[PDB]
């Protein structure tokens, strides 16, 4: 139902850029909700269309966007 919070820490890496994390990619997957319609959200787009965002999603191959 959108948390918006398990995400967060992960904004860290999307927005500014310190590093990826595993715990990132598990997180969204407690979503596989909002996280998979987000994909259409456009006030987000940055996030998911960040080039450190994809990586880490990719970096643990679980579920992507645009679903
Ligand atoms: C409160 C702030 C938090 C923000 C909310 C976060 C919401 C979660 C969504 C994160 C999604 C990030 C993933 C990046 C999505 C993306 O841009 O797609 C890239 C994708 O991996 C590329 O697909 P592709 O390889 O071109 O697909 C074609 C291929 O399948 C066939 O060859």
């Amino acid at each position: 139902a959108c948390q918006a919070s398990q995400l967060a820490v992960c904004a860290s890496a999307i927005l500014s850029g310190a590093k990826p994390s595993g715990e990132c990619c598990g997180n969204l997957r407690a979503q596989q909700g909002c996280f998979c319609q987000y994909a259409k959200d456009p006030t987000y787009g940055q996030y998911i269309r960040s080039p450190h965002a994809r990586d880490t999603l990719t970096s643990c191959g679980l579920a992507v966007p645009h679903c």
